[PDB]
């Protein structure tokens, strides 16, 4: 089920793509996808 459709209260926003999150720990952990590289997909 859990897919997405979530965009309400979020102070932190990813400028790299334009994402958003409630806590920095989440955003700062997502921005690593672009600047960084983990798995062989994404
Ligand atoms: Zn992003």
């Amino acid at each position: 089920g859990s897919s997405g459709s979530s965009g309400g209260e979020k102070p932190y926003k990813c400028e790299t793509c334009g994402a958003r999150f409630v806590q920095v720990a989440h955003l700062r952990a997502h921005v690593l996808i672009h600047t960084g590289s983990g798995p062989s997909s994404g």
